[PDB]
Order: C-alpha cells, then structure tokens, then sequence
C-alpha cells in the first residue's frame, strides 16, 4: 500500500551515524553579530525570502554579499545557517562570511563571499566546449561534497551558479531550500525551480535523495551543450512533465510510475499524451554543434532519466569521459 520506499545509492546512511548536533538544525542556537561592519551599497535583488545587496566591509573594505532575511520561519533559518556552516571550506561552496543583526532595525541577514558573476544569459553564448566541461567539474566537487555531508541543495539552476570568468571561479549558492538527507525521509516536493524539478518532484514521490540536484545539473547541461534556456520549458508544474515526457517518451514515465507504485493526479492522464523517447541528436543543430560530442550526450543521457537511482551520482559523473580533457 502506497509507493515503494527508496534510498540513496551514495552516502546513505552518512548524517546517521553522526551526532543530532550536526543535522538537527532546529536545536542550533544562531549568534547575531553587529552589521556596523558592513554598509549597503546597491540593491542586487528581491531573491523569494530575503533583500539582497552587494555590501563592503567597512573594516578591510573587502567586497561582501548581504542576504537581509523578510521575516521567516526560524525554523528555515537555521537550517539554511547549520548547513551554511557545516558546508563551509567545501570545494565550491559559497563562504558564509557573517551572521548579523542591524542594531537599530533588528533584521537579521546573513553575509557571503562576493563574486563577481557574469550573468548566465551573457556568459553561456560566450562558452566553449572546454569551458562547459571545466565549469561542470566545479558544480559535480560541489554537489560530491555537499551529498557526502548529508546535505541536498534541492534548487541547482543556472542563477544559483555564481561564475567569475575571468578567474575561473565558481560558487554553488543560495542554501536556502537545502536540507538534510535521512534514509527513509519522506520530504516536501515544493522545492527547487520550475525548470529544474525532477520527475520525482512533479509526480509527487517524496522519498527523493540527492540524486535530484543531478537532475537538475542536466536541465543546465542540456540548455547549455544545445543553446536553449531553459531546456525544459513549461507553463506550469503539470505541463513541465509534459515538456520532460515530449523529449524522454512516456513508456518509461509510467514504467517509472509503476515500478514505484506513484499515484498519478488525474490531471496528468488528459495532458501527457503518448510521446517516443527522442534522440538527443534530434537537438544538435549547425550553432551548437561545437559543443556536443558523444561523450556530452552520453553524460547527459545518464542525468536526464525518469528513475532517480537510476541517474549518475556525482562521483560517477566526475569519472566520465566526459571530463577527461578537464580533469
Ligand atoms: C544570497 C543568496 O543566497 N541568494 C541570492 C538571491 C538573489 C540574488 C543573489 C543571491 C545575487 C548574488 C550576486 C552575486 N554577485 C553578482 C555580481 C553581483 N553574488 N556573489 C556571491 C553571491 C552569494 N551568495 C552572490 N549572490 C544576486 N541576486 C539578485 C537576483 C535577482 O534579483 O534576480
Ligand atoms: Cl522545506
């Protein structure tokens, strides 16, 4: 009765045999600094909870990141904070600088490492087939370390991405909706953006592990080896599996639903359709032709799968061959 169960492939049991301290977030006490050391520069953005500006750090003038929280969930605070800092020193892991507080206003915000991006919509055109795969290699160190911490970032997509080209630097950030991997755990699907949801999001299966944010890391793969952002476009949640299903085929999404027992919505029966499974050649065209060659396509392949346990973890995508000109 209900679906099957399921568990990560990799790094199953790894916030298990650690002490409550390390993942149960909710008994961290957060310590507030004074904000006085920083002062606001310009309004970045609105990101969903939070204000965001570039700063400077009045004290060594060094460039900073401020994430001036709305007011949330405390809850969601400290796990963004506990993971913020557990992650901390990872291989490509944006730097959680500071914890503080405005001392008149009483708004908390938390303080990164600044990097000076390219945005993604200028810099993708400018990438060669080398740039693709050295900047795929940081995101993969990323997300191998981060998975073997516990930890899913559950919102990879190419804003998260922050890429200082001219230094080949790259940082995986906004922690936000980043939790926790217990074996068993049965999590919220709400999660990650609409372009970047994995099937397992979409369908309703709860019992998901890090192997969605490899789905996601093939969303940004395939819109960038193509030219085409986003590479999954739907209107909706709904019609998102309906994209996926019109390029992966339809047999093996409800072979997929079967072999987990997931209870389809009924919306889905009107709107999906009957689809082959087309080959990713279909999509290589004279202006991104450059950038594909078998090895991209048979990566791709690996990510981009209906069945979860079925993707590359990041380990095994470091070691395709793929990356062997980068590595
Ligand atoms: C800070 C965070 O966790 N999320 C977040 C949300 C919105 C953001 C940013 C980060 C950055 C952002 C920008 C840069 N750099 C660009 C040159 C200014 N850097 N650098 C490091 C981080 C971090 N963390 C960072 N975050 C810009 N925006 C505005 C996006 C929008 O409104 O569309
Ligand atoms: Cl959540």
């Amino acid at each position: 009765s209900g679906p099957v169960p399921s568990r990560a492939r990799v790094y199953t049991d790894v916030n298990t045999h650690r002490p409550r301290e390390y993942w149960d977030y909710e008994s961290h006490v957060v310590e507030w600094g004074n904000q006085d050391d920083y002062q606001l520069v310009r309004k970045l953005g609105r990101g969903k909870y939070s204000e965001v500006f570039e700063a400077i750090n009045i004290t060594n003038n060094e460039k900073v990141v401020v994430k001036i929280l709305k007011p949330v969930k405390k809850k969601k605070i400290k796990r963004e904070i506990k993971i913020l800092e557990n992650l901390r020193g990872g291989p490509n892991i944006i730097t959680l600088a500071d914890i503080v507080k405005d001392p008149v206003s009483r708004t908390p915000a938390l303080v990164f490492e600044h990097v000076n991006n390219t945005d993604f919509k200028q810099l993708y055109q400018t990438l060669t087939d080398y740039d693709i795969r050295f900047y795929m290699y940081e995101i993969l160190k990323a997300l191998d370390y981060c998975h073997s911490m516990g930890i899913m970032h559950r919102d990879v997509k190419p804003h998260n991405v922050m890429i200082d080209h001219e230094h080949r630097k790259l940082r995986l950030i906004d922690w936000g909706l980043a939790e926790f991997y217990h074996p068993g755990q049965e999590y919220n699907v709400r999660v990650a953006s609409r372009y970047f949801k994995g099937p397992e999001l979409l369908v309703d299966y709860q019992m998901y592990d890090y192997s969605l944010d490899m789905w996601s890391l093939g969303c940004m793969l395939a819109s960038m080896i193509f030219r085409k952002e986003p590479f999954f476009h739907g209107h909706d949640n709904y019609d998102q599996l309906v994209r996926i299903a019109k390029v992966l085929g339809t047999e093996d999404l409800y072979d997929y639903i079967d072999k987990y027992n997931i209870e389809l919505d009924p919306r889905f029966n009107d709107i999906l359709g009957r689809h082959s499974r087309k080959r990713w050649e279909r999509f290589v065209h004279s202006e991104n032709q450059h950038l594909v060659s078998p090895e991209a396509l048979d990566f791709l392949d690996k990510l981009l799968r209906y069945d979860h346990q079925s993707r590359l973890t990041a380990r095994e995508a470091m070691e395709h061959p793929y990356f062997y000109t980068v590595v």
